[PDB]
């Protein structure tokens, strides 16, 4: 298990998020129309996996969609907003709008998926959520960057991340 | 298991939601400020279980809140809205604000819940969700009324329960 921190306070986070060099864990989540999506489908893409507590907070940062963006411009890359929000509640996330290449994923039926992935929430009020994380994952499913955003309310190092992607 | 419907289409649910005659097992979900809520904080009143397959459609039907109306100004009543939508998108639910005794609940970390009261969907698109259903619990835990409506886009009995809830 791993420690970040919600209003500066520690939550406990299952397991151990995927280190790069590692094989990227299979998985299903669901879609904003219900169908189910499988990490074998981006085959051969370059894949973000950008990780919320939630994407239903009613405040768009401004950092979410610019990354999604840069990530995007980048050839053969996708982003997968990943969060257990319904997909009733993501279908109008900000960060995806406007953005081919940017689709919301919900866990809601996948709980597997975020003990899996090394960010699921194990403690206190925000349990059963996922924590903040950026997980790169290359064309033949590598992972290639990981991060696990030691303070769940701050901003991932998207830079990083980015230069993994093009690198 | 049970079979009910989705716009016409069988829908599996799991077990079997209880019938009036049984004893009303104690569950726990998490409420709009992400704190959890029992059963047992409702000691002494006869509780309401008005359960959606969301309560997040962008549609509200005006028989939803005139229900939780009219059943809360029955003394000693309280209408738990429970569904597996997150707190974060309950509050955009027309049924409960400025409704005392009506309290949106979420089973988002509590999914036994649903397997418990017979009202899990199984298959297809909504696997996950709970089915529509109304369960009427008396201050002893038993259970007086309970219907797993046929169409999950329809009205419960809602005219049953009410009378239920006053003889």
């Amino acid at each position: 298990s791993q420690t970040v921190h919600f209003q500066g306070n520690p939550v406990t986070v299952a397991n151990s998020i995927p280190q790069a060099g590692s094989k990227a864990q299979t998985f299903t989540l669901v879609a904003k129309d219900l169908s189910d999506v499988t990490l074998g489908q981006f085959a051969g893409k370059r894949k973000v996996l950008n990780i919320f507590p939630s994407i239903d907070t009613g405040v768009c940062a401004a950092s979410v969609r610019k990354f999604n963006q840069l990530a995007t411009e980048i050839d053969n890359t996708v982003v997968l907003c990943i969060s257990a929000d319904l997909p009733f509640a993501q279908s109008r996330f900000c960060g995806a709008e406007g953005l081919n290449n940017v689709i919301t994923l919900s866990t809601f039926r996948n709980a597997e998926f975020l003990q899996a992935y090394g960010v699921a929430i194990a403690d206190g009020p925000l349990k059963g959520l996922a924590a903040r994380a950026v997980v790169v994952i290359d064309e033949n499913d590598n992972v290639i960057f990981s991060q696990l955003v030691d303070e769940i309310t701050t901003e991932p190092d998207y830079e990083a991340a980015l230069a993994v992607l093009k690198a």
